[PDB]
């Protein structure tokens, strides 16, 4: 499926470029569109939370949640078990653990075994090495960790893992995603990035990705979701 996304800061759509570009404060009518047209997953950035998890915008992810009639992840910030519970309390579907799926996989492998694995999604940062190793980085500003994406899957598989989304930061690369897909059928992989335009979905039809994210090209009115859903499914 075509998983539309946002990144919110303080009520406000942005477009992360880091440059920042303002496309208002509607949110909601924006992804009610979204769902309107076909989505059945809809993806939200937390960028206040992820800057200081005490002014996590639960008031607005709850509002938002409630417009809509379709499962919505989200993330930003997500640090502590309490973080995972307050949102899925504010009826987000799905919680996104970035940063601490690295940092703290114990104390995480605890969160699935507590919230269950439909609710909680691990989205990894990759960078292809010289070596051509699929490194996880926390962030695309950081070194990397030193674990690979097949490494860090491996950990989380005894838990129960069903949920990754793999954002590539090293028009978009497909081979990344085709392997990974193929080394563990029994996980849903979302991609994240380089989607630039409506071939790149066509791109990854076949390489048994499960969900697409997109986010700016949506917003560039590239194409709508409608067509990003024609093409997926075709």
């Amino acid at each position: 499926m075509i998983i539309p996304a946002l990144d919110l800061i303080g009520g406000t759509v942005v477009r992360v470029v880091a440059r920042l570009r303002d496309y208002g404060n509607d949110p909601l009518p924006r992804l009610q569109d979204y769902a309107a047209q076909g989505a059945g997953v809809l993806h939200l950035v937390d960028l206040t939370g992820a800057k200081d998890p005490a002014k996590r915008q639960i008031p607005l992810i709850k509002t938002l949640v409630a417009g809509v009639n379709v499962p919505v992840q989200v993330g930003g910030g997500v640090r502590t078990e309490e973080d995972v519970a307050a949102l899925l309390k504010a009826g987000v579907a799905r919680v996104v653990i970035a940063s601490t799926a690295v940092k703290s996989p114990d104390v995480v492998k605890g969160w699935f075994e507590r919230f269950g694995a439909q609710a909680l999604v691990l989205a990894l940062d990759v960078r292809i090495d010289e070596h051509g190793t699929k490194q996880v980085a926390v962030s695309g500003w950081q070194e990397n960790s030193g674990v690979s994406l097949e490494q860090l899957v491996e950990t989380y598989l005894p838990v129960g893992l069903k949920h990754v989304l793999c954002t590539d930061i090293s028009a978009g690369n497909v081979s990344l995603y085709e392997e990974v897909c193929a080394r563990y059928p029994q996980i849903a992989f979302q991609s994240s990035g380089g989607i630039g335009d409506i071939d790149d979905i066509a791109a990854l039809r076949g390489t048994g990705v499960r969900g697409v994210i997109v986010g700016r090209a949506l917003l560039e009115g590239k194409f709508t979701v409608k067509e990003a859903i024609q093409c997926w499914q075709n």
